[PDB]
């Protein structure tokens, strides 16, 4: 079946608990492949020690950004960007899985957990997935966010990989 990943997040160096999230390589393979991979760290690097670099409350907590951590960066398994596989998963509400990008067919490894229903994002962001487990940890995240995006505590994924 589809991957199960986790991420182990810290605030301020304290465990924050684990997020688990379902890929849904079924719908889009490509994206999912890319996350996956970038959890277990298999090809050389990946997320783990990499931070939510960019959090507003009521929206998403944003992440991935593991070459300069400040939203610029990352890069994806196949190389810098890869193209938008399709856009038919929704972002229908909290828990939403999906891919950070700077315009059509930039995907790298920048990715963002609704905390609400973002529609406005459907067609222009690829959704690959939802979290199974550790709602409570994504909003933990979410009231260290503010309006600018920028978080009020060090939020870090400390270990990540594949469950299943």
């Amino acid at each position: 079946g589809n991957p199960l990943v986790y991420l182990d997040v810290d605030a301020n160096g304290k465990p924050l608990g684990r997020v688990v999230l379902e890929l849904k390589a079924d719908v889009v393979p490509k994206t999912a492949e890319n996350f996956r991979a970038l959890c277990t760290g298999e090809k050389g690097f990946g997320y783990k020690g990499s931070t939510f670099h960019r959090v507003i409350p009521s929206f998403m907590c944003q992440a991935g950004d593991f070459t300069n951590h400040n939203g610029t960066g990352g890069k994806s398994i196949y190389g810098s960007r890869f193209p938008d596989e399709n856009f038919t998963l929704k972002h229908v509400g909290p828990g939403v899985l999906s891919m950070a990008n700077a315009g059509p067919n930039t995907n790298g490894s920048q990715f963002f957990i609704c905390t609400i229903k973002t529609d406005w994002l459907d067609g222009k962001h690829v959704v690959f997935g939802h979290v199974i487990e550790g709602m409570d940890v994504v909003k933990k995240i979410e009231s260290f966010g503010s309006k600018s995006g920028r978080t009020s505590k060090k939020i870090v994924i400390t270990d990540c990989g594949q469950l299943s």
